[PDB]
């Protein structure tokens, strides 16, 4: 993980300018819905700008953050990814369902959750890594123990600090694991990313349990939808009231969001608010809301 300094972000500009200009080509029809690479990459630009801007004069102590050089290094190899993958693509690029333009949709994905972490490590452009706040707890405490004040720690270790409180049956559940809360897909997780696992799949003391019931096994789960997307996929249920699903939100991470049909035919959507999702889902079968799961007559128990 390079020490950063001018050439390196500079390069990096240069081969987000590349993505840029490629995702420019009217051919793509290229949506804006989020995440949506032409604002991410000069939002990310800027924000970047701004933190070279707050270590104007203490150039050393920015690139030798850890943090940083991670974030940099993972910023040129999703950028490269890009490039590579339109340069290989090539005609399926236009494809709308190619597996290319699917694979574009990922790392644009990636991108948005890359912004959302820069943006909460560094907050206003100044490294606020050591003082992150978690929200949930019992989680704050656990990193607190294990990795003290650290931003962000290899996958391994991760693992096995997590194994000892919360044990990890089998290297498969491991990977499923490491693909739901490696949002950046860099190999790390940073406290970022832990404040956001922990609070979609609170509470913590059943904590891969629920992970297990809602993000592995369960019907509704959309993991990352629009508003629209999720309106869409409940119309074909309109005539059903109790049809419900429930998805991530890249521009919200850590919070859960429940789309569902009134028995007067219309789709609402509901943000959980001081409940655990587990919970909402509960009362909301309970209160005859959330019955059919992707329009499912069979709904599980939690
Ligand atoms: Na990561």
């Amino acid at each position: 993980p390079g020490t950063v300094d001018k050439k390196m972000v500079e390069k990096c500009w240069k081969l987000m300018d590349k993505v840029v200009r490629l995702c420019q080509n009217p051919k793509l029809a290229l949506k804006n819905s989020p995440p949506y690479i032409l604002d991410l990459l000069p939002d990310t630009y800027q924000h970047l700008r701004t933190i070279l801007s707050r270590y104007e004069g203490k150039m050393e102590t920015l690139g030798e953050n850890e943090y940083f050089r991670v974030f940099m290094e993972n910023l040129m190899k999703k950028t490269k990814q890009t490039i590579s993958l339109f340069k290989e693509g090539k005609e399926r690029m236009y494809e709308e369902n190619s597996q290319p333009r699917r694979n574009l949709t990922k790392l644009s994905l990636i991108f948005s959750h890359m912004l959302a972490e820069l943006k909460g490590i560094f907050p206003s452009g100044l490294f606020q890594g050591d003082t992150f706040r978690i929200t949930k707890a019992d989680a704050a405490e656990f990193w607190r123990k294990a990795f003290g004040e650290k931003t962000i720690v290899p996958w391994k270790s991760f693992r096995q600090a997590l194994h000892e409180v919360h044990p990890i049956s089998s290297g498969l559940e491991a990977m499923a694991l490491k693909s739901t809360i490696d949002l950046t897909c860099n190999d790390y997780i940073s406290v970022f990313e832990f404040d956001i696992f922990t609070r979609l799949f609170q509470p913590w003391s059943s904590l891969l349990r629920n992970w297990n019931s809602l993000a592995v096994t369960h019907p509704g789960y959309m993991a990352f939808l629009t508003y629209d997307e999720v309106k869409a996929r409940l119309q074909k249920f309109i005539h059903k009231p109790g049809s419900y699903i429930f998805r991530l939100s890249c521009t919200r991470l850590g919070q859960w969001a429940i789309g569902y049909v009134t028995a007067d035919g219309n789709i609402l959507q509901t943000i959980p608010h001081n409940k655990p999702l587990f919970q909402a889902l509960i009362d909301g079968f309970r209160e005859g809301f959330y019955l059919f799961p992707d329009g499912r007559n069979q709904n599980p128990d939690l």
